[PDB]
């Protein structure tokens, strides 16, 4: 398809493919990280984990294993028919233990889905998205220098959302959040 | 402040600022192009102007005086409170005389406003946009090499719309369309 091909070529012209794996030491104790570190599920209740300082205690979040301090990066996430998910990037210095709202002001740039059909950007206030075809696979695109975080339907190349250009402070991490206990996992596409 | 600053730094970092002036020779006869070639209004009825080959005779369109065959470019348009307008880029080879639907397949990449409140991308089908803050000034962003046409609120840096990445055929011209008679002109911001 021409739109698929143009999407493939744009990613190659401009963005380094990140090979993102989930860091289980950061995962909220209700999350399960797969042994291959590409997939995420949710437990029925908090499991017994050591509360190391990096772990998200409150928000159902996990980070990637590598951060970005510069340049243009993308990765793709198989959200499949999940009813609920949010993905994007967050600053190294985000609050991990106490509650904070997951907003750019607090160092989170994420978009996703609630209740099967409600797409939102987690701006403050939240941005209601209108998405013609529900994505099965989402591309996350970072340009550190221009402060750009944008999201695409990775199967048809359609744009989902771009946050206002911002100024990042410190390293950015891929972040993933699931609130629900449902059959479809969240899975990272390898580079 | 930071949103405006980051928007300014991004467009300066990556996009060549276009100084766009309207070509009255291309303008549908119902259009009025200002003396300084920055502003566009509609007449009550078609003026008696020659149907030279470059003039749009069907769509209420006018082009800029320079095309893009390479590079990244931007320009901003003061739409103010005008209840109807569509802006973007089109191919040099668009149908100017006969009815065609303004779509990417027909060589037009445009977004805008109908009846005061209905924002759309003129994709096929049309994309209903949700815009929480109605723009007064719209930034038009072209990247020829990656087939990218995107639109921003130029006052607060908030994203409006990005077409799917495509493959461009030949030169791209700034294009402007107004259907209605109303008090507020469209005005191009100088570079």
């Amino acid at each position: 398809g021409e739109k698929s091909q143009a999407y493939a070529e744009w990613k190659k012209a401009l963005f380094q493919p990140a090979d993102v794996i989930l860091d289980p030491n950061t995962a909220n104790p209700i999350l399960l990280v797969s042994d291959d570190q590409r997939s995420l599920q949710r437990a029925d209740e908090r499991q017994n984990l050591p509360d190391n300082p990096e772990r998200f205690d409150w928000h159902y979040c996990v980070l990637g294993c590598k951060s970005f301090t510069s340049g243009r990066h993308y990765w793709e996430v198989e959200v499949g028919d999940r009813k609920e998910w949010h993905i994007g990037v967050c600053q190294e210095n985000v609050e991990r233990k106490c509650w904070v709202k997951m907003t750019p002001e607090n160092g989170f740039w994420t978009v996703g889905l609630t209740d099967g059909s409600k797409y939102r950007a987690l701006s403050d206030p939240r941005t209601k998205l209108t998405v013609a075809n529900p994505p099965q696979r989402v591309g996350v695109f970072l340009d550190y220098e221009t402060g750009e975080v944008s999201f695409y339907n990775a199967m048809d190349g359609s744009h989902i959302y771009t946050f206002p250009h911002t100024f990042f402070s410190g390293p950015l991490w891929p972040v993933f959040r699931i609130l629900t206990l449902e059959p479809t996992a969240l899975t990272i596409c390898p580079a």
